[PDB]
């Protein structure tokens, strides 16, 4: 997929005044440096995860000050998916650690709910319209079904769904309204997927003057350890993204992804 | 099968009759049977669906009560079982068993039945997520639906598709002798799952007799609550107690609601940029 080179690759081709911008720092080097240097670390112990967290601290040093200073609006497009396509490379080896072909490993829309909105007393008998409401997160492992529904009237309609066992949100940083959203989706998807795991990631805190709702979310990681606000100070030194909390993270998908969860008996 | 008529009450009473040799005793002793089959006749035999002929469908409903109320209360006590409930379930499926021409299609459920409430999943493991996920549908038991049925099909990459049996609701109705204050708030609860799951279902509690406590007041997703004889369920107790008759006039308000629910155009695009609002 990549999320954050599939964006570069598009605005390159479309984006007049961004492509010029990349050429003249180097953008495209950056990223593909970043990519190679990322997908041949063939290994996941905890050496191999802080190389893949150097690459990452690299890439960012390198081109967030560009998306920052030399694109406007141009450029809440670019920076949030350095962190999605991150972890895409972090678990581009699940597949021969689980045994499993797993399709979803990248942004998604995972399934919340499923309800019946009939046109009339006729198509609820017949075949039933229906929506399923389902929620994009920055970042999902899970599994595709397809869900039919048939009425009397014999056709099916089916619908393509994610599953999610993994679902994580990436931002720069966590506010009130965001995280309060977070806490809200975290409710939904528990009902939806009880054996979902459920992460918000951020570099930086900005709770300000006020208390976090830590809903149903089972972790909220702070990958800078500094406040927000601290980033237009004077002469301010950005603390890097810790590789200990991305080790934390990893070790805790794979040991759930490993799991039974659910049993009718046991 | 398509079958409008199941006989709720009824099926009780024949299946008592078959295990509890008390109870048949009884009912042979003092004409249940009789007075069942009387009631069903007359019901069946109603054929316009105008406000006398509802008003007659109560009659007949008030007598067979009359009849058979003062034996399941008195002479079987907690052996009664299912069998005083049902009555009202019964009642409706009488009430309702001709809306198939006037509504343009055969309508598959009417009949107490467990209208779908969610869909959520809950896979053995990672092999399972991808293969097959296994999954759960919640769904509530209401005294009596007019639904549809439907097949629920799941598939993973592993081809083969899991399936579930639905109902969704157009109507669901709860019917109880009398209302307190525990039912009202587990209608109001499922009230508001209800309205989730399918939009468009109008809910309805229906009871007898009231007995709420406290006149507390809460808003709620119930669309109507009907008390059908108009008393306290406290008047019961009392040295001497007349029981008001079932009005036929709040019967026949619910029939004309349900009706007008069943005609009319639910969800509908074209008619919402049509005229600007979404409602009235
Ligand atoms: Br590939
Ligand atoms: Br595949
Ligand atoms: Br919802
Ligand atoms: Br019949
Ligand atoms: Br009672
Ligand atoms: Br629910």
């Amino acid at each position: 997929v990549y999320t954050h080179g599939g964006k570069l690759e598009r605005k390159s081709k479309k984006d007049k005044t961004a492509s010029k911008v990349f050429e003249e720092f180097g953008v495209m080097e950056a990223y593909n440096c970043w990519k190679e240097a990322s997908l041949c670390i063939q290994q996941r112990d905890k050496d191999s995860v802080l190389k893949l967290v150097a690459a990452l601290n690299t890439y960012k040093d390198a081109v967030e000050p560009i998306f920052d200073s030399r694109l406007n609006s141009a450029q809440e497009v670019l920076q949030p998916s350095i962190l999605e396509e991150f972890f895409e490379y972090l678990f581009s080896r699940i597949d021969s650690i689980v045994g499993v072909n797993i399709p979803i490993r990248h942004p998604a829309k995972g399934y919340l709910s499923l309800s019946f909105n009939p046109h009339n007393i006729e198509t609820l008998i017949q075949s039933p319209e229906y929506t399923v409401r389902a929620k994009d997160h920055d970042f999902i492992i899970g599994g595709s079904a397809k869900l039919t529904i048939q009425g009397h009237g014999g056709e099916g309609e089916t619908t393509n769904i994610v599953v999610p066992a993994v679902a994580i949100e990436c931002k720069r940083y966590l506010e009130r309204n965001m995280l309060d959203e977070c806490a809200g989706t975290a409710e939904r998807l528990k009902r939806a997927t009880p054996y979902c795991l459920y992460f918000v990631v951020a570099e930086y805190l900005k709770l300000d003057d006020g208390a976090p709702e830590l809903t149903e979310i089972d972790e909220i990681y702070i990958l800078r350890h500094q406040r927000n606000s601290e980033r237009n100070k004077p002469g301010f030194k950005p603390n890097p993204i810790d590789g200990e909390l991305i080790w934390d993270l990893y070790q805790e998908v794979m040991n759930h992804l490993g799991k039974i969860w659910w049993d009718p008996n046991s």
